[PDB]
Order: structure tokens, then C-alpha cells, then sequence
């Protein structure tokens, strides 16, 4: 099933100058990007986009890396979307993360861990329609 | 000096998957993406843009290919942006276009030729606020 | 129970300039704009938009009319917001519509009548998912 | 002749609901909505947007009521808009306002004042650039 999740290029990927190469990662893989914005993210759209986790001891320093630089929100479209690229993100530890990933490759650590992927396809509906309108998306055929 | 010019990867460029080794190809000659939205223009945004084209006979097609699709708008950041890009894309004529261009490596023809870039400073300021609020511009130092 | 709705001021209520008379009869009766945007649709929006009447007789027209200047997207939010903005739009047909609504006093023709507005809960969700990302819509207390 | 000027309904405006009575305001003396877009400043946004105030005394407090809560961003189109605009706001300090001016009628003190007006040709070109593209401004025929 041809499925639709979000990816965030964090603060950090944009600072080490890797926005093409973590697009590529995608690209290469099938995940084709359909939305795609660069973004300086205040506060209480952080908070509000991790709000299910405000209970737990990251919130805090999690939101305010995320509103420290900009970051590039994007969909991404393809078979098992959603699956494939937490795959592709690998581990969230960096030093856990498997060979080939985004977080393996261009991970500083456990917090600056490049890349955000919705975790099931459940949120991945509610974290695209947080950053884009359907307007905002569009697929297109690969070819040549 | 720093300047910001407008690139734009055309239908093709997306239809081909390679948007990160074009935004790739900007990074590491030190051209700062500092604004990117995917975008399908509408005809009258398409015309609107190539307002200067208008007498050119290329411009009926070349409004027509703009629309077929989604394109990926950008703006650059960094000395020397409007030339530097310009450079980095290679020349119009695919078949002419040096070694190492954008161009030469991903387009097909002329017509079709997988990138926009301003062509002068001044126009960049115009074509950079016909697609972009100053508020969607951020600029950001690299490590 | 408070909901959002989409609301949308067609190309004759801007051409008329009654923009602030129509969001006013919002105002008055307690339906708050939380989201506004003005737009000039291009026709594979309206198309998409009004996909579900693609087999009605009318659907071409509606389409041409609605891409022919630009129209202002609106989120109203308020108890019973879906039925209180039907019952403010007033019928259809403006010949037709109750005394006191947006269409009985700013319509043209059952063609040309002014405002749109979700006919349910059910679609509210889609057609404000499809002009308005979540980020886009911002309540805010009524006081003074 | 026509210009094009920026007006935003501020914080209090939208609590007082009274969006559609200013509008109307504008509406009713010739000045087209051209754009409009409700949005939720950040502090940032804010801080840029008033850069030119950064070292007058209501500075800090301007940009903590313009991002309390959401306001309406306008470009409003007409003759001589920037001076015809600013007349229809009134006085900065409600006190003083005009009796018809949307500051005498809404607006409760001098720091929630309802309403913003770009107070020069020069500067309106900035301000809305700041907050719009080219693309989301339209003009329309009136009846």
C-alpha cells in the first residue's frame, strides 16, 4: 500500500550542509519527497507537535533544539512509506543505528539525531495535516 | 558579496528523483538553501513569472512545461549566489553545458532542462519575493 | 459541543466588497473565524475540492465560477458551528433564502450565492484538512 | 494614485470581534482586501517586523501584545492607501482618535490599539514583503 509520512530534517542536518544527501537517501530508496518546506518552527508549534510527550523527562530539551535553527518538514510517499523510512533513519541512538542510515551516517547523538519520522501510520496522519494542507502535496510520476 | 538568488528544480528534475543530488550540488559549493517549498503552479502563477518572456517565442511552451508538474522553489545563500548558480547549472543548451553541471548530468533538452536560476541580482529580489514572504526565508551557519 | 467548519466567501461576495459584512454576521452569531486566508483557486483545486460531484450536471460550471477571482477561506469554530453556519448561509437559492442570511442578502443566483459552507461534521474535517494546515487555524477567547 | 499599504487587525481586534466590522471599515472607503491571512505570530516575527522601533522605550511590551495572540494580516489597495489608511485607524492613543476612526471606536489604550497601518509608501513595501508573497496578493474588480 502506497502510504504518505512525515520526515523532518532537524536543526543539525541543516547546519552539517546534508540537506541533498539525506533527500537522496529517500530518493534512492523509493520514498518519493510529495511536500516539501523549509521552516523555522517557534515554540508552540514544537510543543504542540510533540504534545503526547510532555510527560516525559526529553519535552523540554527536545522542543527547544527543535526551534533552535530551521528545519525542512517533508511527506514522503511510497510502498510501506512509513516503515521503510524509519528504516532508512535507523536507531535513534546513532551508536545503536544500523550500517547505511541517516542517523549513522550523520547523527552527532541520541539528541542531535538528524531526522524525525512518524512512528506509525496512525500519527503520520496527524503530523501531516499539522504542517501541510492537502494543497501542499503532490505526487508526480518517477521517470527518466 | 552574500547574495540570494532564486533556483527553481523544474517538473523534470522531480519526475527524475534527483532533488537531493541537485540541492547537493548547491551545498557543497557553498550555496545555502535558505528557503525550499514544493510547489504546482498554476498558469497564471507560471505566466506572472516569466512576465519578461512574454514576447519570446519560447514562452507558450515554456509556461506549459512549468505547469506539468511539481517544482521544488529555492532560494540560495552565499557569495556570489546569482553568478555562482547560474555556473553550477551550465549552459541552457544541454548539449553545450560544461563538465560537472547540473544540466550536462540531469538534463534532456533544451526545453527540459531541469533548473531556473535569476539571472541578475535585481532580478533576483523580484523573482525571490514573487514566490517567497521574507518570513519564510531563514538563514543559518553551518557547523 | 464547540466544532470548526469551512467556510468560503465566493468570488461575487469580494467583487460586491461585503467581506466584512459576511464575516460580521459570523461575529454577531457566535461562529469565531480561527483561520482566513485569501485565495485565488486554480482549477485543479476547485476540482479536487468538489471531486464527490464530479457526476452532477453542474459540476464544470461551479468549477469555472469558482476559479474566476479569488475567494477567502475560512475556519469558524463555535457550538454547533457545521448547522449554525448552514443556517446563516441560508438556502441555496437566494429567491428562496430566510430573512436575515448571507444569501437572501448578498446573493446573486442560486449560481452565484456568495458563501460555501461543510454540509457536515463528516466533511467539515476534509475540506478544512484540505485548505488549512493545523498550524494554520488559531482559536483565541472572545473578551470585550 | 493606487498603492498598496499593510494593515493588521491586532490581538484585541479579534477578542473584541470585530474583524469584520473593520474590514468593512476599509471596505466602505474604497480600500480593497487585496490579502489576508490570519496568523499567530512568534516573538521572532515580531521583533523583525518592528525592527525599526528595537531602540524606542514600548519596544519589548509592542512585541509581547502583537504575539498574546493571533491577528489578521492585510493588504489593502487604493487610492492614496497609506495616508487613507492611517486617517481610517485614527490616533495612535485612543484618547485623541477621531469620532468614526476604528481606534476611537475599538481600541481601549494606547499599547492595544486594534489596529497597525504601514506609515509610508517605503515602508509598506517592506512590511509587505515581510508577510506576503507576491503570489498570495490579488486584486479584483469591484461591481
Amino acid at each position: 500500500a502506497i502510504e504518505r509520512t512525515l520526515s523532518i530534517i532537524k536543526p543539525d542536518g541543516l547546519e552539517k550542509g546534508v540537506i541533498g544527501k539525506i533527500i537522496s537517501r529517500f530518493e534512492e530508496k523509493g520514498l518519493k519527497p510529495v511536500a516539501i518546506r523549509l521552516q523555522h518552527l517557534s515554540q508552540a508549534q514544537a510543543e504542540g507537535f510533540y504534545a503526547v510527550h510532555k510527560a516525559r523527562p526529553f519535552f523540554k530539551d527536545l522542543v527547544q533544539f527543535m526551534i533552535s535553527g530551521p528545519v525542512v518538514l517533508m511527506v514522503l510517499e511510497g510502498e510501506n512509506a512509513v516503515l521503510a523510512n524509519r528504516d532508512i533513519m535507523g536507531a535513534t541512538n546513532p551508536a545503536q543505528a544500523a550500517e547505511g542510515t541517516i542517523r549513522k551516517d550523520f547523527a552527532t547523538s541520541i539528541d542531535k539525531n538528524t531526522v524525525h519520522g512518524s512512528d506509525s501510520l496512525e500519527n503520520a496522519k496527524i503530523e501531516i495535516a499539522y504542517f501541510f494542507r492537502e494543497t501542499e502535496i503532490h505526487s508526480y510520476p518517477y521517470q527518466k
